[PDB]
């Protein structure tokens, strides 16, 4: 295996993946985002968004409430693990993230925090071997 | 024959109607929209706005930043011909207006104006031909 994974958005309000794992004997993650649709980002924009399965309605809360320029995600927010900024149509983003913030066996809840998204863009990322 | 409508909304942020027509024969028009779907509105919330064609993107937007409790729309909005509250699955609202606000020959936009649904959930409504 290896420790990074490429995931897609579309025009749909749907990524590809409804989990991702990552392999144990990785030290760092490397998420790559595509927008695979044709709408502007200030219409259907997409990022992808870490957190504890716990955090996911706050922090998409207050990600709403830290608009397009804050890629959605409000800054500094301590809840998020990792984020990718906000693409449009065309586009691709990635974030790497140290995987020593991750707890084996811990369930995670990756997620779309553009407004209204996160009902339809969520799935499920663990640690494994 | 009737001065009314219904138009559905589910799950999958669709209406099941492109484009509404009221008849002439109409002095004032009633438009009944359903949530068929089993999200709750906080997740996947429906309202029936209806603006000019070109008032969409900004009573949208504003209405974003009026809240839940707003029903998403801005009161007192003067570009919003009409709109129904915002409504979750299982429930139902409606709406009546004057026809003799609309322009014969005249293209109208409805959408959802719930947070991210109007690029999915928009449809064209005019008078009768």
């Amino acid at each position: 295996a290896q420790c990074e994974a490429t995931i897609e958005s579309n025009d749909a309000m749907q990524y590809n993946l409804k989990e991702m794992v990552v392999d144990k004997s990785c030290k760092q993650f490397t998420v790559h985002l595509k927008h695979v649709g044709k709408m502007a980002k200030v219409a259907m924009g997409h990022n992808w968004v870490l957190t504890k399965e716990a955090d996911k309605q706050g922090v998409a809360t207050d990600g709403m409430n830290a608009g397009l320029a804050q890629d959605y995600v409000k800054a500094g927010d301590t809840r998020v693990i990792a984020h990718t900024k906000v693409i449009g149509g065309g586009e691709s983003d990635s974030v790497t993230f140290d995987v020593s913030k991750l707890t084996p066996g811990e369930a995670y809840a990756y997620f779309c925090s553009f407004p209204g998204h996160w009902a339809m863009m969520k799935g499920t990322l663990k640690l494994s071997n």
